[PDB]
């Protein structure tokens, strides 16, 4: 559903546990190539994998 | 070096152990989106992850 309007820029406002799962599922579906953008909306940017 | 001539189609002639490592490093560098091709050149196509 995020490919209906051809969305390129996503802000992830999740905690230290959900961000890793969302990044793992993005990597599984393959949406981390050059052309997109992500923001890890917390203070622990180095906490995730 | 495989992006010099803009290669799209890669045949992987490796055993059951090296194929998983190559697929993991492709997923790490992000070259498994729609547009590329792969051939797992062994009899154990369902053996890998
Ligand atoms: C950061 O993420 C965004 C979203 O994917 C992308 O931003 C684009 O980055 C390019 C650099 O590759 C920039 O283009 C520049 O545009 C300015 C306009 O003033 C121009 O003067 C420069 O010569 C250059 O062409 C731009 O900031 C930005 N937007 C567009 C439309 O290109 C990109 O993925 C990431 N950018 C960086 C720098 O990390
Ligand atoms: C992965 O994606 C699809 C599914 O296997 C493959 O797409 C098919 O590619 C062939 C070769 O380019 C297409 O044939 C072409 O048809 C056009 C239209 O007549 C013709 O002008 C070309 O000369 C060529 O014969 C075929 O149409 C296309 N299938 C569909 C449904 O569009 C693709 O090759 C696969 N492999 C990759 C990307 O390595």
């Amino acid at each position: 559903d995020l490919e209906l309007k051809k969305e390129r820029r996503v802000i992830l406002d999740c905690e230290r546990d959900k961000v890793n799962d969302i990044v793992d599922q993005v990597i599984t579906i393959g949406k981390h190539v050059k052309g997109y953008h992500y923001i890890i909306a917390n203070l622990g940017f180095t906490d995730g994998d």
